[PDB]
């Protein structure tokens, strides 16, 4: 069979504090796990995810078809020429089972700087009808800070870890201008199947989502008790555990950029599992004009052969290319 892959459970409740030591504790651990497989479990978070599961689940179970129509993305609709990231993406039966709802930041509204000079990859969340989906913007709009908050506590012990002050990566990540986005993903339970929806890597295995380096910063992941992610080490591929308590974290290729491979982004894929289930990412994303000069950690000086890109640069060119690579989702 598969191993297991080595994915430690670390308490991250100290990068909320003011315990400079024990936050040095922390970021020694998030060192080891970025250094080995790439993956680690947040534990202690303090964020309500529970609650997160049965808000979405409550969404996705009751949007109809038409709805999907009118939130559709450009992909599905071309009537929605502005809706390239923000919207509902649609299953298509017998093809494909996958669906989802992503959304950005609530700063980005009409008249916000970048809104209005219509710069890529920033645009006006859209949403059901608040009578037909009682609750659901608000739930979603305080959900997005609940995982920023997180999110930002993360980063510091990431910067720690990397022998930079606490700030090194926050000071780029603020409410009024990051790329971060939520997709609220439902994987269906389907009886029959559909065999065109199933993909087949080279090693036989049956999959939802091909093999990928994710494009972020860093990526904070909530799923549902069905094990289904695999990782690429030096051993193979490794089943991840699934953890639906914490918070499942990696760095994108942003940080491997960043970092001149000392924090890979670690190759990892999505397993076919006929399950109906949860999958709900946060993309860790900097402003559109934020550049961090890339550094190495395993240098005597510090430097690297790397040139310095704007994370708006790299996220634009990133989420084209994985749509190319591994299919519209
Ligand atoms: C991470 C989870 C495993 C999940 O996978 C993802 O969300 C898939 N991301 C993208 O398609 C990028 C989506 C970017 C989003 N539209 C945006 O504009 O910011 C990856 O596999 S990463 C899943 O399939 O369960
Ligand atoms: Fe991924």
């Amino acid at each position: 069979s598969v191993s297991k892959a080595n994915v430690p459970k670390i308490d991250v409740s100290p990068l909320f504090g003011d315990d400079q030591a024990a936050k040095m504790r922390v970021a020694q651990q998030i060192d080891a796990a970025s250094r080995d497989t790439g993956f680690f479990y947040a534990v202690n978070h303090g964020i309500n995810v529970q609650r997160l599961s049965q808000k979405t689940k409550e969404f996705h179970m009751s949007i109809t078809p038409e709805e999907k129509w009118d939130l559709a993305i450009r992909a599905y609709n071309k009537e929605h020429q502005d809706q390239v990231r923000a919207g509902y993406y649609l299953s298509i039966p017998g093809k494909k089972a996958v669906e989802s709802f992503c959304y950005l930041n609530p700063n980005f509204t009409p008249d916000h700087p970048r809104i209005q000079a219509k710069t890529p990859t920033h645009e006006v969340n859209v949403w059901p009808d608040e009578t037909k989906h009682p609750g659901f913007q608000d739930f979603a709009e305080q959900y997005y800070w609940d995982v920023f908050g997180l999110s930002s506590a993360l980063l510091k012990g990431y910067a720690l870890a990397l022998g930079k002050e606490e700030n090194f990566f926050a000071r780029h990540f603020k409410p009024d201008d990051t790329l971060a986005s939520v997709v609220l993903i439902r994987y269906p339970y389907l009886d029959p199947y559909p065999e065109a929806a199933i993909k087949t890597a080279a090693d036989g295995t049956k999959l939802s989502f091909e093999w990928h380096e994710d494009v972020s910063l860093i990526t904070v992941l909530y799923q549902s008790n069905v094990q289904n992610l695999q990782v690429e080490t030096a051993a193979g591929y490794q089943d991840i555990e699934a953890d639906d308590t914490g918070y499942l974290i990696n760095c994108g290729s942003y940080m491997a950029h960043l970092t001149n491979n000392y924090y890979k982004a670690p190759i990892h894929r999505v397993k076919w599992v006929n399950a109906e289930r949860q999958s709900l990412p946060f993309f860790v994303n900097l402003g559109y004009d934020s550049v961090i000069d890339p550094f190495d950690p395993r240098e005597p000086n510090g430097k690297s052969d790397r040139e310095p890109l704007s994370y708006g640069d790299y996220l634009q060119n990133g989420l084209v290319s994985l749509i190319n690579k591994n299919g519209q989702t």
